């Protein structure tokens, strides 16, 4: 993993930390040595943050798995683009192939930034940066489930 330290606190500014609780999916269970890469994008796809992978989660079921871990968002959110979005990509080991694929993708705009839970559906790979063109994983309630806390 690298997720990196919450920030210090700047006065009269705002720090996002995202829980990254469980992901839903159809073959959850089958993920082998899953983890979650969060990235903050400019509206051109471009990185305006360091990019973080989550450690390996390990607690797996059927069709969840349980990550039970805080994200903490690399910039004060007053200092964020308007356009910009947060882009979470899970990302396993496929035994086949022996390289990590990413399988799919969510992501949330700034105006979904809010206090408390929040589901999101998946996307196909390959990521779209730009979010022009999406692909919808599952019409199954198989979401990404996160808690927002904001920060000061």
């Amino acid at each position: 993993g690298s997720l990196l330290p919450r920030l210090p606190s700047e006065p009269g500014m705002t720090l996002l930390t995202l829980t990254i609780e469980k992901i839903g999916l159809k073959d959850a269970g089958q993920c082998i040595d899953p983890y979650i890469t969060v990235s903050v994008k400019d509206l051109n796809g471009i990185d305006l943050n360091p990019v973080q992978d989550t450690p390996v989660a390990t607690r797996k079921e059927d069709t969840y798995i349980h990550f039970s871990v805080d994200v903490e968002i690399q910039r004060h959110l007053e200092k964020l683009p308007k356009g910009a979005a947060i882009f979470f990509e899970f990302k396993h080991y496929k035994p086949k192939k022996r390289f990590t694929s990413t399988k799919c993708f969510a992501f949330m705009e700034m105006d979904e930034i809010k206090p408390g839970p929040i589901v999101i559906e998946l996307y196909k790979k390959p990521t779209d940066f730009k979010r022009k063109k999406l692909n919808l994983l599952t019409k199954k309630p198989l979401y990404l489930h996160l808690n927002q806390t904001l920060h000061k």
